[PDB]
């Protein structure tokens, strides 16, 4: 048998126009990423698409997005779980730090591998950093499957695959495997990670992989849950491709 | 008392303005009513509320309503659950007809009995009624725990506790005993209902509560999940008596 998933990243925040690295900061949606969620479910319900359970982050804007989706299907009543497992890569101390800027004090070179490479890893988020207690001090990662203290202070794609996979095989793959129609909003490498897995895509392809925020995103999958071909992005191609090159260009200097 | 629990029914939609039934309809909060949500959310706030699960019916505005508390609150990670059970009394014919109209047709005595009795179950909503492709043709009933034959097409409030204490007694009350913080979004009748069983509320005494659109209503219970003391709404006690006659009001002449 055959299987079709939906995941996206959310829309924009305010922290994209200015290009720093959000990441675990619960930053909110802004008036343009709502709209985007919109379209994303105008996209959808045009489809004619037909949720049995959607799958988020604990961030904010993950959850938001999804509300959003659901309500341009008029499938609020659609059941939503959220986990810390789907939450974006933990950018550590880059947290909070304009990308051009370290591109411009690190070279483009290193900030495409700390964006984009598979086992590169963050230098790790301190208590002296301006965004550790708004993190760590919030109650929903009180509540984990994980200890507090336990949480990454930083990740790397590896690192994130690793707290994800867990969560996919056991909670997601399962419904999928059940002919459920699944929806998982989540953020930018957070779905790199997955669709790395399911796409089986090398450690070497994935630094290439970008993708656009607020754009639906098909995965077909086989009988042993692997993707029948590359993931496609739902809406015109050339806008998509325009939108992947801005988040490209954020990592670099100005020419 | 050993544990706190938070209900309340939703805000304004179209038809509070149009004093129409709305009941199993699926109409949407409007401005006002999204707005009564946020203040809920602000009040429960200012109480330091960590609510650790939320259960709400599957029409849209008690979902909607718990959603705009949870941003309110920075709880929007908190889980959420939905069923039919805790959906609004079901008005059957009624729904779409306007109270004053009625009253002023049929009696103030008649529409308040209608409204408020324990007993009196309305006329069955037919399919030849103008609102029941609209609500009978939503997948949502099409995957609840009763085919979609057996769900009711109209209640008396005693016909609401009978289908909602079930889902109380299996999935709710569990929680609350766990000291788990849960918030009931739900609407004015089933609400009631719900306060009728634990407040031990007599079935003539029922009949005198009227609860008031989006505020939140405290109740305190003890060991076995029977109510301290009577429930107690959240805020102003003026505006709230002025909110609940407001209520009573639309279906007076």
């Amino acid at each position: 048998s055959k299987y079709k998933l939906i995941m996206l990243r959310h829309g924009e925040g305010a922290w994209n126009k200015e290009n720093r690295f959000c990441s675990w900061v619960d930053q909110k949606l802004n008036s343009e990423g709502m709209e985007e969620a919109r379209n994303c479910g105008k996209q959808l319900k045009a489809l004619n698409f037909e949720f049995d359970l959607v799958f988020t982050s604990v961030l904010n804007r993950s959850i938001h997005t999804a509300w959003l989706i659901l309500e341009e299907l008029g499938q609020e009543w659609v059941p939503v779980e959220s986990s810390w497992r789907l939450n974006e890569r933990h950018y550590g101390a880059l947290i909070g730090l304009n990308r051009e800027q370290m591109a411009l004090n690190h070279g483009e070179e290193q900030v495409r591998l700390w964006r984009r490479s598979y086992n590169v890893t963050p230098p790790p988020i301190e208590e002296s950093h301006p965004y550790y207690q708004e993190i760590y001090n919030d109650r929903r990662y009180k509540v984990c499957d994980v200890p507090l203290d336990q949480l990454p202070r930083s990740e790397s794609l590896k690192d994130v695959l690793e707290r994800l996979l867990p969560y996919w095989n056991e909670r997601i793959a399962p419904e999928v495997l059940r002919g459920k129609t699944i929806l998982i909003s989540a953020h930018g490498n957070s779905s790199r990670a997955l669709l790395k897995h399911l796409e089986g895509i090398s450690d070497e392809d994935i630094i290439n992989i970008t993708l656009p925020t607020g754009v639906p995103i098909l995965l077909e999958l086989d009988e042993n849950l692997r993707a029948v071909g590359p993931h496609q992005f739902l809406g015109d191609q050339e806008a998509i491709q325009a939108a992947i090159k801005k988040v490209e260009d954020q990592g670099k200097v100005k020419q």
